[PDB]
């Protein structure tokens, strides 16, 4: 049995979609594997968010679920319905994907077509959260809110930002394309390398471009070369205009406040 | 510094207008406002097209920029020049404003006035484009026409529908303001829906005239909740049927174009 998406973020509507596979490919003494499409066709369009994660750690996610492909969408985006189903899905007895799953030039290869060539499609519903339903656009849309807190919900975690490198460590996120928190100041919860973990707070504003840059506490050290996790807990203060040492002691004095508050949340 | 006009669908030459706004603020390290004047003069007379848009939806726009405060017509038209800025401009030292700028009764307050009353005024050329100048006016006309392609050149993004929603196909009630009309037909749009979901959509200009969109690739109902739709080309014009199914031919025939231009679009960014 083989699902299909793009599962950006694979929040908790992909896990359902995937739980559910895993379920099917039981009773139906099967396989089971992933198939995430690379990019969806607006990540094309000038105005695409942009992606919650790299496919590579998109990867690393489904991939904790069952075998995971990654099929291109330059290799794909072109195929007809026909060709598609030739070249992906021989063998294979059935798919599970989301309701209104579109694939091929034009997106005339749909469910209904997969089933004229018998292939038994398991049309997934979607999950709501809060009377909305779950998504990579909505939650997309509250990492660009900065509503941070909201995400959980959604996401099944915090929403997370990834990368290499008083004093502030630049977050390389990447060439891929991936959505922007609002421009401000917040408390994340930083994944050092070695299993360490400790809190920061993490600013982000312009250089178009954005940056991302965290101070993490109860830390020297440099991190230079390494690649950091960060879990964005809070949204703060939003960007200001050099009384900067000022503010960026009192965001780091309001960390500590929520931190020993978190502490104290037995 | 202060940036005075109706500035209706905020189009580059708007633009152009308050980014000078902007940056005279950065330079003299004073605060910028924005004064937006509800409605033009020509709102009120015969044969007006209407706005691109709502007050409110200009105001949230504007308002990007920098503190807004609207400013009835009415209660302005009949203030005299003097009024105006005895009543708005006090402690104001730059006023940036486009072209043939005009308030108070018989417009007779103009660029001119407003310096002798020690306020330096800046007026900022009319944008050209393709030997054009932008305007609300001239953006109205290509709405009419239905030459919704052409719009970003001069507004600076696509022309769009916005509304309430009054196979399935979601009604917009634009509103009781008296916004411009596209020319009858059928139209490819990119419907942005409540969550921050971006799906096509093909919508129906028909027949004050209805709007009526059918988004594809997407299910469930959207009573009561808002559609802002980019209008991006203009397929078909509106036909006449004399047979319930020719139409739901048609109708058919319109999502299958949409779908290859859908491609088209796509494809086109490499
Ligand atoms: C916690 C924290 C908050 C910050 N907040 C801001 C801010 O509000 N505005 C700003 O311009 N720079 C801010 N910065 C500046 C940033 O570290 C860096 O110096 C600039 O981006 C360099 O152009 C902040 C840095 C930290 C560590
Ligand atoms: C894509 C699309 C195209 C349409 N084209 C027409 C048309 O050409 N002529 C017409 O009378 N109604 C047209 N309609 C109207 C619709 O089928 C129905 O008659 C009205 O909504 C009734 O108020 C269209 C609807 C859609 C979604």
């Amino acid at each position: 049995v083989v699902s299909i998406g793009v599962f950006d973020g694979v929040h908790i509507g992909h896990q359902k979609v995937l739980r559910t596979m895993k379920e099917i490919a039981f009773f139906r003494k099967d396989d089971s594997l992933i198939y995430t499409i690379s990019y969806p066709p607006e990540y094309f369009l000038p105005d695409f968010p942009g992606l919650l994660m790299t496919v590579e750690s998109r990867v690393e996610m489904l991939s904790r679920y069952a075998r995971t492909v990654v099929l291109d969408f330059f290799r794909i985006k072109d195929l007809t319905p026909e060709g598609f189903v030739e070249r992906y899905l021989s063998g294979v007895s059935a798919v599970v994907v989301g309701r209104d799953f579109r694939f091929g030039k034009n997106a005339s290869g749909n469910a209904s077509f997969l089933r004229k060539k018998g292939v038994e499609v398991y049309e997934i519903e979607d999950v709501v959260v809060q009377g909305k339903r779950v998504s990579s656009s909505l939650i997309r849309n509250l990492v660009q809110e900065g509503r941070v807190e909201e995400i959980p919900a959604y996401l099944g975690r915090y929403f997370e930002i990834e990368g290499i490198v008083f004093p502030t460590a630049n977050i390389d996120r990447g060439n891929e394309k991936l959505v922007d928190l609002k421009r401000g100041v917040y408390l994340v919860r930083v994944h050092l390398p070695d299993g360490k973990k400790k809190f920061g707070v993490m600013n982000v504003g312009f250089r178009r471009n954005v940056k991302y840059e965290v101070y993490i506490l109860d830390f020297e050290g440099d991190l230079y070369g390494q690649r950091l996790k960060l879990e964005v807990l809070k949204f703060m203060r939003d960007e200001k205009k050099e009384e900067l040492k000022a503010a960026i002691d009192q965001d780091v004095k309001s960390a500590r406040n929520m931190i020993d508050d978190i502490i104290n949340s037995k």
